[PDB]
């Protein structure tokens, strides 16, 4: 709604979806928050009923069960949390609080189970809401989303050690970390089950589905920097002012050109991958299964840019 946040191919091309389990989304991880005090009575009222966090997802993973939207809403209040004790840690240089977290994080992220009632908090609520995203398809997928935020974790750390130390990352440099830190891998593997299918290795690989996901990913990741970029370390305008010495209203509009030239590349790939998806339906029963989910998969990839868009003007 800002003039300078505002892109009007969002408006005109993006429609909002609203997933019918809203209501009971934001009320039902509230309670979860309070159930496994991952924060305070407060601070939980503010995340989900204050400014209704789950909308996120919510506006994301159409199609999702019931259930399964919900254990995602978990883990992003959960993540939410880490992104801020993460935060908290480093404000405080509790390098050997945040290290032992680290470490649990890496233990409990390959059994879930054994860590369901460790005594720190922020360990055993991401326990389980691992746990419960680890009921949905076969070990595989679970072994790929582990294999994923192994590296994410490794990720924030990096962002740890930058964020003491006072390091301004290289524009590419950051730009690389960021898919990390960001997690664009994990959402892109929450599709899955909200569609009710692991894809293939070479359904998922294809090169429009890639790149599709990954563009969905950068819109968000680098929309995000040009909202909170004139607030202001990790942020795309902080590198490009700091090793390009572009200026503030300089590197706000290159974020900004940035931004709208994933939604124009995706609106391309898209295409690509939605004849991709019809081509799946061979005529078979699992080609059909196949087409049916990467097309939904697509859908979520489009719906991300909405949801995150009109998410940061309420």
């Amino acid at each position: 709604v800002p003039p300078s946040l505002r892109l009007p191919v969002i408006e005109a091309a993006f429609p909002r979806q609203l997933h019918p389990y809203w209501p009971k989304l934001q009320e039902t991880t509230r309670t979860w928050l309070l159930e496994k005090r991952l924060m305070p009575a407060d601070k939980v009222e503010e995340y989900a009923d204050g400014l209704c966090y789950t909308d996120l997802m919510a506006g994301y993973y159409l199609g999702a069960p019931d259930e399964v939207l919900q254990a995602i809403a978990d883990y992003s209040a959960w993540f939410f949390v880490w992104d801020d004790r993460h935060d908290r840690d480093i404000v405080h240089g509790r390098a050997g609080a945040w290290r032992r977290l680290r470490g649990l994080l890496h233990t409990a992220l390959d059994s879930p189970g054994d860590h369901l009632h460790h005594e720190d908090t922020l360990v055993a609520g991401f326990a389980d809401s691992v746990r419960r995203l680890y009921a949905f398809l076969p070990a595989t997928w679970n072994a790929r989303f582990a294999r994923h935020f192994h590296t994410v974790i490794e990720a924030y750390d990096r962002e740890f050690h930058n964020r003491t130390r006072g390091i301004v990352p290289g524009v590419e440099e950051y730009l690389e970390l960021r898919r990390l830190t960001f997690a664009h891998w994990i959402w892109t593997d929450l599709l899955e089950p909200s569609s009710g299918c692991e894809l293939p290795d070479a359904v998922r690989k294809h090169p429009a589905y890639r790149r599709a996901a990954l563009l969905s990913q950068e819109f968000a990741a680098w929309y995000n920097d040009l909202c909170s970029l004139p607030k202001e370390v990790h942020n795309l305008g902080i590198s490009l002012i700091t090793h390009h010495s572009l200026t503030l209203e300089e590197a706000i509009g290159e974020v900004r050109r940035r931004v709208e030239e994933c939604i124009t590349e995706f609106l391309a790939v898209e295409r690509d991958a939605l004849r991709f998806a019809d081509e799946l339906a061979d005529g078979t029963v699992r080609g059909k299964e196949l087409s049916g989910a990467v097309r939904a998969n697509v859908g979520n990839m489009r719906n991300w840019f909405s949801s995150v868009y009109w998410f940061h003007h309420e």
